[PDB]
């Protein structure tokens, strides 16, 4: 089992996101999103899988945080300026087909940001990085 | 837009399910899952497409159910005896794509029922089953 405890920063009161859809993808025997203590919590049935939050904010910004395991280590992603077709669901499934998300996700990321066409900054940071109880940070501009 | 706010009814103390994944479906501009009141609340640009809610019991028992509207109309299905790569963005994606699936969509069901191998039952009922505010009884035996 492969575990990854995500907190949400919001640190800019210009905006307020919420998630609004949490993907499983379907190797390495699933797994699930959960919430124990205010944290999202994807826990997975061995390397090679991942989840995707998909965040939402009133003023129409959004974006995909995506966390997983790739060959024994953490991966993670941000994918924003989303076309209105792409759902979460898209984007979770696109890191197993589409070849710059591919390698994305195969550079094995413990840390990573991105902005959007407005200038927001998205940024995770695992701040466990190792073995099977990860714990990463999710930190909203 | 339409929406389609949805309560969850646990009637059976041998198990508790909760809701592990939420997807949405890219049609019709997508949407969103949200919560207001312990509902889930699935928000849509228009009229053809879906979300899954899936949901695991720690006695292993799982399902997924899925609402959506078609041409106008509202639409359920709850598939239980999922197989480990049966994620719900795989499920939820099968509504466009596998026959079983996409006739169960087409029948634009107001309530749905089925039982899984032990014997469970699960249904859904639509309380509010036309127009555009749509609300839905997830009731699990
Ligand atoms: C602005 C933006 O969302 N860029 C993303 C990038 O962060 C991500 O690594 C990628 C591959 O998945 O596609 C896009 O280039
Ligand atoms: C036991 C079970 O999950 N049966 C289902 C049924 O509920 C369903 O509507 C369908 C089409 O999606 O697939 C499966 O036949």
């Amino acid at each position: 089992t492969y575990k990854i405890t995500v907190r949400v920063y919001q640190t800019n009161p210009d905006a307020f996101f919420h998630p609004v859809e949490k993907t499983v993808w379907k190797y390495a025997n699933g797994g699930t999103w959960t919430i124990t203590d205010d944290q999202h919590v994807l826990t997975m049935g061995g390397s090679g899988t991942s989840g995707t939050l998909r965040f939402h904010a009133d003023n129409g910004e959004s974006f995909t945080a995506t966390f997983g395991v790739h060959n024994y280590k953490r991966w993670c992603d941000i994918v924003t300026n989303l076309a209105a077709d792409e759902t979460g669901m898209v984007i979770n499934q696109q890191y197993y087909s589409q070849k710059n998300r591919e390698e994305a996700r195969e550079r094995q990321l413990s840390n990573y940001q991105v902005k959007n066409a407005k200038g927001r900054n998205f940024q995770i940071v695992y701040t466990e990085a190792e073995g099977n109880d990860l714990h990463a940070n999710l930190i909203i501009g």
